[PDB]
């Protein structure tokens, strides 16, 4: 049900701040 | 229920910590 | 319950850090 | 119950986080 | 069922961003 | 079974997470 889609959405939303957790990581050695 | 509701909310505010993350690296790029 | 009230309280406060380094990250711009 | 209790863990460290971040960009901006 | 599914994909992505920070760790270290 | 399993692996995946944040914090205030 909705907790499942619930779930599946915050998983989403964490893969989004890991890549720009890469990308500040990036832009601090230049 | 009221569950899943906090989950969505987590998740739509994970997304603005991303965002904001991605702009400070573009920051401290340029 | 108590625990979708808390994690609906911890949501907003990312939220809210968010908006902060968004407002850092535009003066480190200039 | 668990599944509840690990989703507000969660939330705590990704507000610990952002607070890691926001001091980050503090030092940047001097 | 979807619900196992989901917290699958929840733990995964968990632990991608615990990397990303790592990483984002040994940048800022250098 | 396959719930069970989810459980668990989620609750390592949260302290992975909160281990990468002590890191961080120890990078950014050396």
């Amino acid at each position: 049900g909705e907790l499942a889609q619930s779930i599946k959405e915050l998983a989403k939303s964490i893969k989004e701040l890991a890549w720009s957790i890469k990308e500040l990581a990036q832009s601090i050695k230049g």
